[PDB]
């Protein structure tokens, strides 16, 4: 029994709208990807399937590239890894770009003929390409891949015979770039990327009515606010820690459009975001580029090296409420956590609590998780009174964003009751 529908929008291709009244936290759609892969960063640190930060990863006997959590995970992924395994062995040790490997996976999937439940609303051939509205460096970037693609797929693909006809590579990639989704783990860390054709119908907003969470590679679409019938459905395409400017910039450079959202048009919260001295945070912003490099690759130690310096450096001057300051804290935290310096972790993250409340308005999965992490630490620290507070708060947020359908709730409840037992 369905709850939404496809339609041609005002001026922007297609889109998605409701067909019933929808309350907060309602589960609207649910999909496995059509194709997905572990992104370069997390490669060789999470499983090419369940996508989970783990112990002892056995690597495909054949290619010796793909890594797997269990013997079952390996077996399950095999339908996909089947063909690529070959090429990955030839690339060794040169490893192909995510978007390339991803495409390989979509090629093969369209070459079995499975009525993929991810395409139930919009096929792959229906996806926007923006061919006519692309720049030149962009177009020249695309021809790049096609070349790198064909060298990579030498082993399995010799010519357009083995491709589904009415199918252009150059075109395909265009679809990829603006139709891809960043997959995150429980701790809202980016671990892989995939295409979710039915979900791609959702359009952008900087203050949207819908969220997406990932239970491993499995995607959940939920409502976040009360929605009246016939209303267009939107998610945010971006991180919420950006300025009206930054947002516009990427959207042009990646999706090829100018934003409509109220917020974009009236520089919403932009003052607060940049509150402070430009000269300080102009340097801070720069350092972060090299820092986040060492985050996607899980270099932790090295990130903390850089982080701790800057927070102690501009401790006298720059407030927590500034985004760049905050971003550092956020990192400083995720560092200490993966290092074990939990006392330190807490001391930091606890300071991100207030800014987050402000920047992540309503019910946002990121805020929830953050709160959870912070409460979880307090619980570890034995600050049960303050812990119970956040855990509850976090629950109250996540009961909307995740639902009983996401396994992380099961884990959060258990934390609540454990905290309970220490208040006995
Ligand atoms: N909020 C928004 N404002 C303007 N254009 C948008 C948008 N969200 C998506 N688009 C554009 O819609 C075009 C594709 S039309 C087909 C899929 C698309 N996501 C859709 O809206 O149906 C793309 O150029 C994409 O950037
Ligand atoms: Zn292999
Ligand atoms: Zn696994
Ligand atoms: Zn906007």
């Amino acid at each position: 029994p369905l709850k939404v529908e496809k339609f041609a929008t005002a001026n922007r291709g297609n889109g998605l709208r409701a067909v019933t009244p929808l309350r907060p936290g309602e589960l609207l759609f649910r999909s496995d990807p059509l194709a997905y892969t572990v992104c370069k960063g997390s490669r060789g640190v999470v499983c090419d399937r369940c996508l989970l930060g783990k112990e002892k990863l056995m690597r495909c006997s054949q290619c010796r590239v793909a890594k797997y959590c269990s013997a079952k995970c390996q077996k399950k992924a095999w339908p996909d890894h089947k063909r690529e395994c070959k090429c990955l062995k030839s690339c060794k040790p040169r490893y192909p770009p995510d978007s390339v490997r991803l495409l390989g996976r979509v090629v093969f999937k369209l070459m079995d003929g499975a009525p993929s439940e991810s395409e139930k609303l919009y096929s792959f051939y229906d996806l926007e390409s923006n061919i006519n509205k692309l720049t030149e460096d962009r177009k020249e970037g695309l021809r790049q891949l096609v070349m790198t693609f064909q060298h990579f797929m030498r082993e399995e693909i010799q010519d357009a015979s083995q491709l589904p006809p009415a199918f252009d590579l150059f075109e395909a990639f265009a679809k990829v770039i603006c139709n891809s989704f960043t997959i995150c783990n429980a701790e809202m860390q980016e671990v892989g990327v995939g295409l979710y054709p039915s979900i791609s119908l959702l359009n952008h907003s900087c203050d949207p009515n819908c969220s997406i969470v990932f239970n491993g590679p499995h995607l959940l679409l939920r409502a976040v606010r009360d929605i009246e019938v016939g209303e267009e459905l939107t998610i945010c395409y971006l991180d919420m820690l950006m300025t009206s400017e930054e947002r516009r910039k990427q959207l042009r450079d990646q999706y090829c459009f100018e934003c409509d959202c109220f917020r974009c048009q009236t520089q919403d919260k932009d003052a607060d975001m940049l509150t402070g001295d430009e000269q300080v945070w102009k340097e801070v912003q720069e350092s972060l580029k090299k820092i986040e490099e060492l985050k996607a690759h899980w270099k932790w130690e090295q990130v903390l090296a850089m982080c701790q310096a800057i927070i102690s450096s501009n401790s006298e001057r720059l407030p927590d409420i500034n985004i760049y300051q905050l971003k550092v804290l956020d990192c400083a935290m995720d560092a200490c956590i993966n290092l074990g310096l939990l006392e330190e972790a807490l001391f930091y993250g606890t300071r991100t609590m207030e800014p987050y409340r402000i920047f992540f308005p309503g019910s946002h999965p990121v805020r929830g998780v953050q709160v959870m992490k912070v409460g979880k630490l307090q619980l570890h620290q034995g600050m049960f009174p303050q812990a119970m507070k956040n855990l509850r708060l976090a629950f109250d947020i996540m009961r909307v964003t995740h639902g009983r359908e996401h396994s992380l709730i099961e884990d959060l409840i258990l934390l609540l009751e454990e905290c309970d037992a220490n208040i006995r």
